């Protein structure tokens, strides 16, 4: 943290509760100086024990990214015992919040898929890896943007250091390479974002009802899950190339974003504002 700001209630107003993040909670705020709105993740380091260590990888990642399918980064602010992170505020829910008022058609998963492999594109050039690839950390802007967050549990490779081998990520969409703790890379995010396909698909990964513990033999075990129900032949192709066990098998994100699912029925982002606006009407009549 050889950036590390304070005082940022000289440059920041803080609103809101908008939710809990992986470290503490999240609220909306304001940029003083163009009056626009960002996210604010607030984490008390008193509290904060072993989490440090993810906590300043969380920061440091975020430092390091510059992508418009990456959560901006405006910097971390020390404040008293809290940590205030400042991020780009996303309005439109994330993509889980989005399949809650019922299925998402063909053209919507393409067009968020691609965005998500625009941003899995660039973390991997990047030589970092994301790691907790899943619906609900796939954000949307009001007007339709897509981007990756919850960098909590990202992992970097260097040129010493190649492949990872920690075991994090949310079970259900871990590669099993990832769960057996073996030496893994980038591949780890595509068998995750392949998950992420039947996740919003069918509105759930891959062995949802089951507890967590028992995936953890069921994923390496079992042969890779497939996208049952009727879905275009395209759309099953692109998960079947994803969830290879082998990860060498499986293709890049530069190559899905060729893959005939993708040029076939992914749309301008701009449409997307149709599923925000049907959330925030499922929320609003919501008991
Ligand atoms: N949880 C969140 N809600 C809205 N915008 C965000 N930007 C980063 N995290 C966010």
């Amino acid at each position: 943290m050889q950036n590390l700001k304070a005082d940022p209630e000289e440059l920041f107003t803080k609103l809101e509760k908008i939710g809990k993040g992986s470290f503490g909670e999240v609220f909306k705020g304001i940029d003083n100086r163009t009056q626009k709105v960002v996210a604010i993740k607030i984490i008390d380091l008193e509290e904060a024990e072993d989490e440090i260590e993810d906590i300043q990888q969380e920061i440091t990642v975020l430092s390091q990214c510059d992508s418009p399918y990456v959560t901006k980064y405006y910097g971390s602010y020390l404040k008293d015992t809290k940590l205030w992170i400042i991020m780009e505020y996303l309005g439109g829910g994330s993509a889980l919040d989005l399949l809650e008022p019922g299925p998402l058609d063909e053209t919507q998963i393409a067009t968020i898929l691609r965005e998500i492999l625009k941003g899995l594109d660039y973390l991997h050039s990047e030589k970092k890896i994301h790691r907790d690839i899943k619906a609900a950390n796939v954000l949307l802007s009001e007007h339709g943007e897509v981007k990756l967050a919850d960098f909590g549990v990202a992992g970097q490779l260097t040129d010493t250091q190649i492949k990872r081998n920690t075991f994090v990520g949310t079970p259900f969409w871990m590669a099993p390479e990832v769960i057996k703790q073996s030496a893994y890379d980038s591949k780890a995010d595509i068998w995750s974002l392949g998950i992420t396909a039947i996740e919003l698909a069918r509105g759930e990964p891959p062995h949802s009802e089951l507890h967590p513990m028992k995936v953890l033999f069921l994923i390496p075990k079992n042969n890779p899950p497939t996208l049952e129900g009727n879905y275009s032949k395209p759309l099953k192709e692109f998960v079947e190339a994803c969830l290879n066990k082998e990860p060498s098998f499986r293709p890049t994100a530069k190559e899905l974003l060729k893959h005939k699912f993708i040029l076939r029925n992914a749309k301008k982002t701009s449409y997307l504002t149709e599923l925000i606006d049907r959330y925030k009407r499922w929320k609003a009549e919501q008991s």
